[PDB]
């Protein structure tokens, strides 16, 4: 089988360089993922997100396209672990926290990490996320990572991948590990290309956000917000002309005269009422715009903030975006064949009418067998 | 860029949502099977679901599909064991892929790398073959997109990129003078003014009773009472509400996602069933499955993904499904036939 | 110039004792730089004529 030689090698000629332990993330890329979870819309797109997919419910399944008969869950009592752990993470931690860290920093890096602890016998003890920005990893001289480095000077707990690692025979590891799931690019470089995340291109946006509610804070307050500037004349005699100015302001609600004409025997004063209009201080235009960019940018129908967009977010932007990718890479190393992570969609309470639907129509046809009809609407065997 | 770069994730996503899987061709004339071992086909498939390590069939589509919108091309790599069993599957990064053409018509070698990685990789058409026609080394792809002029791969590409470098440029600049007016124009109002004769030392005072009236201030909401001197203030308008030039923007960002051929309203289901089955199907599904049928397994077997794993056609084809159901002048086998389920 | 969004005294009055300076305010319209009515035209002549 594995041939070890991959053609990833153009990089480590002189692009890179083996053995230095680069980090995953560059610093303008944590920093910008910091302040954005400051930010209004930045921050409620990136918690709905992460809450949504949170709510997905795990369990270990035999797999649809199982054409390998010589099934690779190894024990079956390694799978009841495996589902032991999928509810119940590392303690002091559950699932659907993990589904949420993961997701966050899907979101927000593109790459996710874990770790695990299998015990001697492919049974996995527990299960703990990875923090991306002070994640560093470390390359082997072929193609890819071998080890990672998380912390600076203390913790350099150089966790073996899971390439390679001591593998109990029938391939399953038998130490720790960890995954560093990536999302693909251009110009390949699978793992020593750049991140593909939402942030890189709402810079823009949310810059000119910032912009304008910094102006609109800021002529909130500064802006006079009086009216009636009033002006006599400069021959009043300022003993009456207090007089006066105490006879227009004795009219305020509460007062002695108030409501009631303003007589002026001579010396005409000039009164002109000043607009203050100052309702558009924060730019409605440009500013939901850029409101829209940094929403539809991280994939998210613009109502939201009717349940036609709500089906269409959930297996549009949510499912084959967060769903697949995770479900997929959990797969890929951390059972044999034949079995994998799945999730039941029948969870999302968005889509049971369309669910209950689609079932019933399949029911009506009769040129299919009842297995087929089972299988096109979930329900295995 | 921000609307490309939501186009081009959303067309690399949608196409990554699809589910592979090997199996018989529907147009199989060919008796003399070209599922050559029938244990190649389970490999195939095993690695059509789990390619080289530490990655997934899903980002290789993602990849695949992304590079293809980007350049029109896609290129990828096979390491076939012995026995047209093929041990695993690689993308190449086209941007740093060149290719070495024959005397005839055609290419034989690929390069990848500049002076160590030299690796002069078979093309498909040129490679030790088995008695069967399966290759037993190594072999690339380099899937192309047909242009004018023929020229099947000395022409130049074809990629929407090319007839979007306008709308893009124009983005930019209209996005750099709204940010560039955003901070820079004066947010003040109320342009007052006096006369020279009124002693510096009360201009002071005017100024601190016309601005001590800030919400919170000393006398915040009363009015301002000038006796003598009648000062003249004016209210700037600094509308400051078109900076980005609202008309002339939409029109690009339409111009550069219709390009790419996504329907406006995505960025409203029959919008969707129309994006899934007018652009993306025969434009990023049906060019990458000929691609692998045409040189990954024999004749007779092909690689198919199941269209009803797209949650958006779902119902479409249970109506579909529905309705012929009730008709009587046909076997049940062309009513299957008609709608997928192939025997 | 410091009113600009982040200075010192930025939002509050400007106060000019004598010597009236006059400021205008640029339209810069700049929404009609494409000519978008005669432009979608020719998108439906050129687009008409290929059938679609």
């Amino acid at each position: 089988p594995a041939p070890s030689a991959n053609p990833a090698k153009i990089f480590i000629r002189r692009f890179f360089s083996a053995g230095v332990a680069k980090n995953v993330v560059s610093y303008s890329n944590v920093m910008a993922a910091q302040r954005a979870m400051e930010h209004p819309v930045a921050f409620r797109c990136l918690d709905k997100l992460g809450l949504t997919v949170q709510s997905v419910k795990w369990d270990v399944g035999k797999d649809p396209q199982n054409t390998q008969v010589g099934d690779g869950g190894m024990s079956a009592s390694q799978r009841k672990a495996l589902q032991q752990i999928l509810q119940r993470p590392n303690p002091t931690m559950s699932g659907a926290q993990l589904r949420y860290s993961a997701a966050l920093s899907w979101a927000c890096f593109g790459r996710m990490a874990f770790k695990v602890s299998v015990m001697s016998d492919g049974s996995v003890n527990a299960i703990w996320p990875l923090g991306i920005p002070f994640l560093k990893q470390k390359f082997d001289r072929y193609g890819d990572v071998e080890s990672f480095q998380y912390g600076d000077e203390a913790g350099k707990e150089t966790i073996p991948s899971f390439t390679k690692v001591e593998k109990n025979d029938k391939g399953r590891p038998i130490k720790n590990y960890a995954f560093m799931i990536v999302k693909p690019s251009i110009n390949g470089a699978m793992n020593f290309d750049v991140q593909n995340t939402p942030l890189q291109a709402i810079g823009v946006p949310v810059a000119l956000y910032d912009a304008l509610m910094a102006r609109a804070i800021d002529s909130a307050d500064g802006t006079p917000n009086s009216k009636w500037l009033v002006t006599a004349s400069r021959d009043l005699d300022d003993g009456q002309a207090k007089e006066v100015k105490e006879g227009i302001e004795e009219t305020k609600p509460g007062g002695d005269n108030g409501g009631e004409i303003i007589f002026i025997a001579g010396t005409d004063v000039k009164v002109q009422e000043m607009k203050n209009d100052l309702s558009d201080i924060h730019s409605k235009v440009p500013l939901d715009d850029q409101a829209r960019t940094i929403a539809g940018n991280f994939g998210i129908p613009i109502a939201l903030l009717y349940d036609e967009s709500r089906k269409a977010f959930f297996e549009d932007t949510i499912e084959p975006g967060y769903l697949t990718p995770l479900e997929d890479g959990f797969s890929m190393f951390l059972c044999g064949a034949g079995y994998r992570v799945i999730f039941d969609r029948d969870s999302i309470p968005a889509l049971r009418k369309s669910r209950a639907d689609i079932a019933a129509t399949y029911d009506k046809v009769t040129f299919i067998t009842e297995e087929e009809k089972r299988e096109v609407t979930g329900w295995p065997a």
